[PDB]
């Protein structure tokens, strides 16, 4: 048990992520944000600065479970108010098991700004990690767009919308390249970068020894990209995903998907007289971004020495039998807690692209999430009946809805209200995917629960029916906070309502959410201790806890 | 027989061919050029005064075959000298057959840059065309760049090679759009073009009235770009091809290479009250441009009144067995000329990328073309021997070259000899496909045969071996002046040496040529007759022939 205190100031600065200079938001001085490190069972106090000038703050942990402290989940009208310039906020909270974590920016689109970084957490103080390793490397990866994230977000407020596009540089630890590329080599159609190595985009080099073996963590915070992650000339054993150990298997290649982390071991088999390409490309969407590149290299041979072979080929992107084929393998480590057998609730959520008074929206059983200016655990502690809709949300959708074709937009709603769960139930949730509002086209959707893990009980094709339940994995299915629903189909999921508090579950691709695509949480907020004023004094909260009578 | 004659400058002028300004080259101020048409028989005389200010001027008329006037091709070095700015040169020549032809210009990248237009050649007068149709539409087809011409002309000489890359827009006649779709209502991505209509990138809308039959008359003059033409709810039946007329098939669509032009007959007997797309789309190569659409509009519905359907998919870029497929159907109209039986000389021209002295060009059998300063047909006329290469260029590749790996470069030399031909010759011309720089691409070529149409004997995958001589078509190969290999394969045509003159055989792709992609083809240049001077005024021409001695 340790407390880990940083100090901490979020400011918005000038930065060149691929060479070409913007504004991106920079803590204490630095992007990506400073890695925290701890040992399980520590708590992480960050005492954050706002030093933007007129906007609000809030940071959200990912994977973290907020055990306790639903307060510090960092979620702007959810959690808390966001933090006005110039105020300081204290996130306390314990980590409480080992993995690859990270935390990004959780108000507006503050995170595809530059706001994010690593939280790795060890095993406990003495303890030992169940695999072995010489060394490890951590890696996350982001997007990155050249236009404004405010000139952005108001293209994607406005009638008709202007979609974001896809991003110009995919980001391997900060840094991407942008009109050449490092590999020019292999083709004459391609630019060379005029790099000397100093420059703020030059790439992440992955220094290694040959016969060793390496945890090459990886996370993803991207925007939109679900990538994939390859190292030439070597196989990759996955050990560990989402802060949760899997049954080890060996892969080419993994698939990465918003919101997701894994942990890949490799051994520096190969021969030692060379360097290997390391590539991160595009996949699930028709690619128009360069794939993100960086050099495996075995000491001491020269950084500069280029590898004999091009990099790894992406995957095509609409291959989805192939992503199939790895999302399906993971499984939990022997070892790790199985489901409940029986559920207490499940509840069936219709994934739509809608189009609700000339905005093009996402919507969930046809409401379409926007949030209230009032933070949702503060209205509920204090009982403040008017500040949200108390109305359950829908919980089932039409089965006669026909998932093949566009919708037609008839009842589809904007609202906020919440689905609240006692403390204890097991509940059940299947994400039903369905055609979007072009003619023929169904998208992967990541998915992530904050304060809780769930069990991936299984995946379909088409509709869900009862018929399916014999598939579902009660025996292995993965501890993890991130699952893809894939191009009209349905995923199930289970965890147990324990924790204390209004979280949120929603598609972690920022746009989508953005446009509604999310659903809010509540279950066992009678048990909330008390939260830090900070947090309170926005909205309906600050209005009635403010003693501020009138004639006095 | 009439006597058409036009009166035409060429100068450089601000033209927004997508509603995005460049500088264009316009003929008496229009883009694209004046079309010319006239009826088999007539003579064409074209005066040209040259108004660029530092730059010389051809025009070359792409399908006409310049029987006894080969010194009005418009091939600067082989034909004439260039154009000098300020003066005026006569193009005098017969149109011999009816057809789909064009011009465009050949020197430099002027051709890109804008100068091209329609020659449209109509049945003798009293003569009337083999098949029917009340109207008809005309359409020439081009790319289009943001870039200068003279900044790429540059990039594609420097050492490295800076290839220009996608084209940012496809034109159908001259207009196109950028950055916007006029089909934007079936995707929420795209954004709409605000256009009422009389922009310079408004599209070309066809107007048909139902229940008629039309001939669309379709012509390349692309830089790059291999493109796809299909309308909505319409079957095309093909009649014509580069000037000659095809068995007619039913397809649902076509694919045209640069230099092709091909006439395909619809009739307007769908749905009266709805309009419908005409989409042209890339292919052949990994598409990055946006498809030239407009409408086919049934009159009288208003031509804001969109199609129900969007626009035609194009199909797979790289589907090269759906190409071939198209390919291999056209034969010769029933009755054409068909070829002579035994040839003369057979030539096997192998088609490589390669890397001369740190500078990426094209070779065939190893020597990358550089044209002289002296046109070779004044030069062959006066016997000047020393104005280039007399030593015979190869007719044969070694039998040991692996077209399945890259060049190594060994032996790749520049050179500028010509293959010469004895005025009555059969020539077989077999082109043979390889592997580029980079491993596993090989790309198709369109190649073009000036002053002469061929017959096309035969496709093949692979290298070409004797076992192939049975499969050449010699009952029904139709005439084309141009044809296509597909990636690693051979194309067989056949033709006949009886027109004096000194003529061009090139791939039409524009880079190519600039590259080196192009061999000189020379037969009976004994029985040309004076050439007019303004296209002898240069080089070793003007030397020999300009009386200025000294000391007399
Ligand atoms: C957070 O921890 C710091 C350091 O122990 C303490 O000063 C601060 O008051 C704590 N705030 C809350 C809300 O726990
Ligand atoms: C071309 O035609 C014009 C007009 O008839 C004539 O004056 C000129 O001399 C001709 N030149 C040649 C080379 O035929
Ligand atoms: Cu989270
Ligand atoms: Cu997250
Ligand atoms: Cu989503
Ligand atoms: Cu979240
Ligand atoms: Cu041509
Ligand atoms: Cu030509
Ligand atoms: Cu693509
Ligand atoms: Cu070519
Ligand atoms: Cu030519
Ligand atoms: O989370
Ligand atoms: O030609």
């Amino acid at each position: 048990s340790q407390i880990r205190h940083y100090k901490w100031e979020v400011e918005y600065m000038f930065w060149a992520p691929n060479c070409n200079e913007n504004i991106v938001m920079g803590i204490n001085g630095q992007f990506p944000g400073p890695t925290i490190r701890a040992n399980a069972g520590d708590s992480v106090v960050v005492e954050l600065t706002n030093k933007l000038h007129t906007e609000g703050v809030v940071i959200h942990w990912h994977g973290i479970l907020q055990r306790g402290t639903p307060w510090a989940d960092g979620t702007a009208s959810i959690s808390q108010c966001a933090i006005n310039p110039g105020e300081t906020f204290f996130y306390n909270f314990t980590v409480d098991n080992p993995g690859t974590f990270f935390y990004h920016g959780h108000l507006g689109m503050q995170r595809s700004a530059g706001l994010y970084g690593s939280l790795i957490v060890d095993p406990p103080q003495g303890k030992k990690e169940p695999f072995h390793y010489d060394g490890e490397i951590n890696l996350l990866l982001s997007d990155w767009w050249h236009q404004s994230i405010h000139k952005q977000e108001v293209g994607l407020s406005s009638k008709p919308i202007r979609w974001i596009g896809e991003p110009q540089t995919i980001l391997l630890n900060g840094r991407g390249q942008f009109d050449c590329s490092i590999a020019a080599k292999y083709d004459s159609n391609l630019e060379p970068c005029k790099l000397k190595g100093s420059e703020s985009c030059a790439p992440y080099i992955f220094h290694v020894s040959p016969k060793k073996t390496y945890r090459i963590r990886i996370a993803s915070t991207t925007a939109l990209a679900a990538l994939n992650f390859a190292i030439g000339n070597h196989q990759l054993l996955v050990v560990e995903a989402d802060g949760n150990y899997v049954q080890p298997f060996y892969t080419s290649d993994i698939d990465i998907y918003s919101g997701e982390s894994y942990s890949v071991l490799i051994t520096t088999d190969q021969n030692p007289s060379e360097n290997y390409w390391v590539s991160v490309g595009t996949r699930a969407r028709h690619p128009n971004t360069p794939p993100g590149l960086t050099l495996l290299n075995y000491l001491p041979n020269s950084v500069s020495k280029l590898p004999t072979s091009p990099p790894p080929q992406t995957p095509a992107w609409d291959d989805f039998d192939r992503s199939k084929n790895f999302t399906y393998r993971i499984t939990a480590a022997m070892g790790s807690p199985k489901p409940p057998v029986k559920f207490n609730r499940r509840i069936f959520l219709l994934n739509t692209q809608n189009v609700i008074n000339g905005y093009v929206k996402w919507a969930i059983n046809d409401v379409s999430l926007a949030l209230p200016p009032t933070p949702y655990l503060g209205a509920m502690k204090y009982n403040l009946l008017h500040a949200f809709d108390q109305n359950p949300p829908p919980e089932v959708f039409p089965e006669d809805y026909d998932i093949d074709t566009p919708p037609t937009n008839e009842k589809t709603r904007i609202g906020n209200g919440v689905y609240q769960f006692k403390i204890g139930e097991v509940v059940d949730v299947i994400l039903q995917n369905a055609n979007m509002m072009k003619e023929n086209l169904s998208e992967t959707h990541p998915w992530h629960l904050h304060g809780h893990d769930f069990w991936v009980l299984g995946y379909g094709d088409g509709k869900f029916s009862a018929e399916e339940e014999s598939s579902l994995n009660l025996k292995n299915p993965p501890l993890r906070n991130t699952v893809v629903i894939f191009p009209y189909g349905w995923t199930a999921i289970r965890f147990v309502a324990d924790n204390p508090g209004v979280w949120a579950f929603h598609c972690h691709i920022e746009p989508h959410l953005h446009m509604g695509m999310g659903v809010v949480f509540a279950e066992g907020v009678e048990k909330v201790g008390r939260i830090p004023t900070k947090a309170l004094a926005c909205g309906g909260t600050a209005k009635s806890l403010i003693n501020n009578p009138k004639n006095p």
